[PDB]
């Protein structure tokens, strides 16, 4: 049981939950690979995962060992013997989606894990129905700016049949267009998906913030292009409370972070299409998406407008510009009445989550490099908190791109 | 071998050097403990470490497999067989100290590793002579503000005789006077050594920046107290280039960071007293030493003086105040003509070091959580660089406090 110290307060806890970690991570006693973005590259197998998930479920409602518990176990055995897979009950699906969020080591927003609206799309057939489910998800989750966490679960992977897939990494993304000079207009992160939408009959734009169409794939068909109704896509124009020229930069971002390319795993079952959404932490937009060198990379543009000395690093012009961009993001979302959390509030709430999970489960899997914000790291309490990283199931996992 | 990606550029390398890591870290496939501050707490074993070190030395001078190489291996074998231990050649000590710096995974300053002045104090016989060696180190390293990297190596551990130890964690440290109510005047990081200095006869001050005396331990001797000559301790008063009231805070810091409590290990030999010094990166002073809540904790006082709204996190008052404190540190050291490096220049130079080391050795041990600076993390290139952490020897290691 690893001993874990908070260096600000000097308090000590022991992570006993890490002993339950099912899958193996990339580290060994010889070398630590904790900084890697990607840590990883039949009925007998499925059953053991399914059994252990059912046990988790009945334990969490204080009915482990019950007659209902035995009945459910024998149902999944007969299902898998007949069909090669099995079906989750509605409450098991809800429990599993929430646990997968709860177990996500890189998520700083997990204080909210018990509040998640689960939309059951497992009856879906055809991309046209997918689009309708997705549109209802966006409508519900946006809620005129009063954002609400939600997940929509499309049919599970099964033998001899293709997957439902959302090709887009998020439900809302901005196009990125290349030119002869190899540069990108728009989001460089989305160049690949932008040319895929083009290579499927989308008329591109010429803007820095053109909302991409969706490429939805029903099993064993090619993907189909769908355009999001523009009144479903809430956007926030960015302005600054005191720097009046900031608005003239024409920056904007979208309200709803809706991740659509991860795989949800519950009880050995795999849902390759299960988009989930919550709300943004301000540094995601103001520091990463707008200031990363391989994203919009606007930091020097802002610093020039601020009349800062960009010819020496020791003026900290980068740090001053970054703070004002994050201010503009917070100010703009609050003025537009769109839910947003700043990095100080979010890390404080994660510390409370760590304390709750110590009491509830004996620990909490956490990835320090992703929990600590990308600006002002040591000014937040999570910086001073030792963390144990490990993989529990149910889980959200990376998966190969469809193409 | 681990594949390692730079996400800013997209470039990929393989860390083949990690396969040579001898001593084991705390991670397993089950759980990663990379964020823990303390990862770690016989003639045949000595010979294999010595042999490996001698091989490194003769490779470094392009004389591997030479007669001199084979004769030195046999010479070390003979000495170990006769005495249970052996002595380094002067050239080996210089090389080994530079290698231990080169191997230190938490050091962002390793672009400099080949420029190190090595003072051989292995003939030291008393705490008084230890003090003379230390004063000459400080004088050389400080160089009237044009700081020069240096290490002084005191005699190695040997059986039947106690260790040389410097009890202080650095050669220059400010007193921390612990109060009644758990408050502290001065540096809370130094409460323990301050109380030990008083218990050994030091007459304490009552200021916030009182330089501590040295507690120097000769073999099998109680520690002995030595006061540093004031003219040897260069200090920098802190002012801000445009906030004139900042100088009235009365803050100062010292020029020379000189770590004195780590153990230096070379070829299986152990040097428990081997203080080393370089120069500061400005975030160590401006962000950690002055803004950590458990150190000088000046953030709120500065923010209030700046007229920031400290009642709401989303004003980013903490971020704005921390930037100006870091500006003051850099401005003050530059004005005093004392060497200092900002975190943008340091991390840029560390990226150059990684490229050099990939070519030279096929990898570089690096601790991402310590390499990324405590403010403005993703504004520096190291944030976007995957890193592999592992332990090579020669090495600097933590060791228990001698009291
Ligand atoms: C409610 C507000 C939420 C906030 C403020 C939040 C915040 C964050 C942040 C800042 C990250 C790091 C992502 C990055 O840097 O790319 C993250 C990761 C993650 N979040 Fe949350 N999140 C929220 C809700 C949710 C929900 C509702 C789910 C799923 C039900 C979820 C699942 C995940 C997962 C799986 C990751 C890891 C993603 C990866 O490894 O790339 N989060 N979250
Ligand atoms: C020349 C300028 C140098 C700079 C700017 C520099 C910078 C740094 C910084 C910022 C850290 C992190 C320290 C912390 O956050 O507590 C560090 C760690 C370290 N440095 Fe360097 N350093 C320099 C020279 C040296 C030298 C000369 C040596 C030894 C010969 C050295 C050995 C180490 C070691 C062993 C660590 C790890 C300490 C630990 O694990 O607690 N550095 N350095
Ligand atoms: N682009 C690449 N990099 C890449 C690879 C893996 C991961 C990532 C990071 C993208 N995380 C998006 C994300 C995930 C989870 C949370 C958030 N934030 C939020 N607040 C929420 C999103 N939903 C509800 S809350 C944002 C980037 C590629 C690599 N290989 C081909 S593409
Ligand atoms: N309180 C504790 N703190 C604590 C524990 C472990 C580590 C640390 C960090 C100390 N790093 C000081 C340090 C080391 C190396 C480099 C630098 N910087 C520099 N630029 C230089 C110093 N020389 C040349 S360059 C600064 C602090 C305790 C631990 N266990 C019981 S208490
Ligand atoms: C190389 C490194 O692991 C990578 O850049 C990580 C670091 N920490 C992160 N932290 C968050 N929240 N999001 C990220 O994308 C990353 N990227
Ligand atoms: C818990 C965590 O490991 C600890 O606070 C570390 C994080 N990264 C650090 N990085 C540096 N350079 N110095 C530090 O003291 C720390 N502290
Ligand atoms: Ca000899
Ligand atoms: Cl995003
Ligand atoms: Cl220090
Ligand atoms: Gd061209
Ligand atoms: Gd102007
Ligand atoms: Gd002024
Ligand atoms: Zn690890």
């Amino acid at each position: 049981f690893p001993r874990v110290k908070n260096w600000e307060v000097g308090s000590i806890t022991y992570d006993t939950l890490s002993a339950q970690a099912q899958q193996d991570g990339p580290c060994t006693p010889r070398r630590c690979l904790g900084s890697l973005v990607f840590p990883r590259k039949a009925p007998e197998q499925l059953l053991s995962q399914a059994r252990d998930f059912i046990n988790q479920y009945y334990s969490s409602i204080k009915r482990s060992g019950s007659q209902a518990h035995e009945q459910r176990l024998q149902e999944v055995e007969a299902e898998v013997a007949a069909t090669g897979t099995y079906q989750l009950r509605e409450s098991e699906l809800v429990f599993g989606a929430k646990q997968a969020w709860r177990n996500a080591p890189r998520c700083v927003g997990r204080i909210q894990w018990g509040k998640l609206q689960v939309f059951d799309a497992r009856d879906c057939r055809s991309a046209q129905e997918m689009f309708t489910y997705i549109c209802n998800h966006i409508k519900y989750a946006t809620n005129r700016g009063n954002l609400r966490s939600a997940i929509t679960v499309f049919p599970q992977r099964c033998p001899g049949r293709g997957d439902f897939r959302i090709w887009n990494s998020q439900l809302v993304r901005y196009a990125g267009y290349r030119q002869q000079d190899g540069s990108v207009r728009g989001d460089p992160a989305n160049v690949e998906i932008t040319e895929l939408c083009i290579q499927h009959g989308w008329t591109p734009g010429n803007g820095r913030f053109d909302v991409l169409p969706l490429l939805l794939q029903a099993p064993d068909e090619p993907p189909e292009l769908f355009l999001l109704p523009p009144e479903l896509v809430l956007e926030v124009p960015l302005e600054h409370p005191t720097l009046e020229w900031f608005a003239a930069l024409g920056l904007r971002w979208y309200a709803l972070p809706a991740v659509s390319n991860m795989l949800l795993e519950i009880g050995g079952l795999e849902f390759p299409a299960a988009p989930f959404s919550g709300w943004y932490m301000s540094t995601e937009i103001g520091t990463r998406n707008l200031c990363d060198p391989h994203r919009y990379n606007i930091l020097e543009d802002v610093a020039v407008c601020m009349d800062l000395d960009t010819r020496t690093t020791s003026s900290l012009w980068k740090d001053k510009a970054a703070v004002e961009i994050n201010v503009a993001v917070l100010h703009s979302y609050q003025l537009a009445k769109v839910t947003i959390v700043d990095h100080h509030a979010a890390t404080a709430s994660f510390m409370k989550h760590l304390e709750n999970e110590q009491k509830a489960r004996g620990g909490c899997p956490a990835d320090w490099a992703w929990i600590v914000p990308p600006i002002s790291g040591s000014l937040t309490p999570v910086f001073h908190q030792e963390m144990v990283n490990y993989f529990l199931s149910p889980a959200f996992r990376y998966q190969p791109d469809p193409w």
